[PDB]
Formats: structure tokens, sequence, C-alpha cells
């Protein structure tokens, strides 16, 4: 048993807010935050030894991140931002940090009761999307 064992599994939204606000921030344009807005992703995550994988799949868009915690990757966004990205483990929290043309955003995932809330912060927004088991 280890690190993440309580993250591994299939997860589907069930609640979201403040996304657009944060995909503002962020600079999403209109057109993909509304359609990016719509969407209800599945998040599936599992590990094989040292290597996490997280898939985002929707209607959207289908993701897959591949990575070892403290150890920076480069990562093209479901709204198509080049970023570089390190993800960490800090007192049972995924922090995911995301960087690009001088700007960072942060991305926690955390295990609350039966869900799985990930709290997404660009400056002073916060969005949090609340997934539950598939
Ligand atoms: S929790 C969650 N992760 N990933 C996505 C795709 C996405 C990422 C960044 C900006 C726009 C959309 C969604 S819709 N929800």
């Amino acid at each position: 048993s280890h690190m993440c064992d309580a993250f591994v599994g299939t997860w589907k939204l069930v609640s979201s807010e403040n996304f657009d606000d944060y995909m503002k921030e962020v600079g999403v344009g209109f057109a993909t935050r509304k359609v990016a807005g719509m969407a209800k992703p599945n998040m599936i995550i599992s590990v094989n030894g040292d290597v996490i994988t997280i898939k985002s799949e929707s209607t959207f868009k289908n993701t897959e991140i591949s990575f070892i915690l403290g150890q920076e990757f480069d990562e093209v966004t479901a709204d198509d931002r080049k970023v570089k990205s390190t993800i960490t483990l800090d007192g049972g929290v995924l922090v995911h940090v995301q960087k690009w043309d001088g700007k960072s955003t942060t991305i926690k995932r955390k295990r609350e009761d039966d869900k799985l809330v990930v709290e997404c912060v660009m400056k002073g927004v916060t969005s949090t999307r609340v997934y539950e088991r598939a």
C-alpha cells in the first residue's frame, strides 16, 4: 500500500463552482470556456510503481498525464496551453503547479469523505470541482 492509494480509481464530476471565472483568469477564450464548462469529465487515476497517471475524459477533451512526484514535465492542457508542471504530495494533498508565459496556476486534489475534491486557483480566483466514485 502506498502514496496515493486513496486517489486511485474512476471518478465522475458531480458539482462545479466558479469554473468559468477560473478559466477567464487563466486566459481561456469564450468558445472554449462554454464547451469546457459544459463538460462532465471522468477522472481516472492509477499508479504503477513511482509513476502516477491521471486521465480526464469528457466530450470536450480526453487528456492523459503521467508523472513522478517532484519531477517536472511538460503538459499541453485541454485548453491548449503549453505548460511546465510539477506535482507533489503535501500532507496527503496532490499539489499540481503549472507554469507558462510568466504565469502560474495551482490545482490541488484531495480526498474528503467519499469525494475527490479538485481546487483550481489562478491569482485570487478559486474553482472547486467535486468528484465521486463512478
Ligand atoms: S477538473 C477538470 N479537469 N480538466 C478539465 C479540462 C480543462 C482543463 C483546463 C481548462 C479547461 C478545461 C475539466 S473540464 N475539468
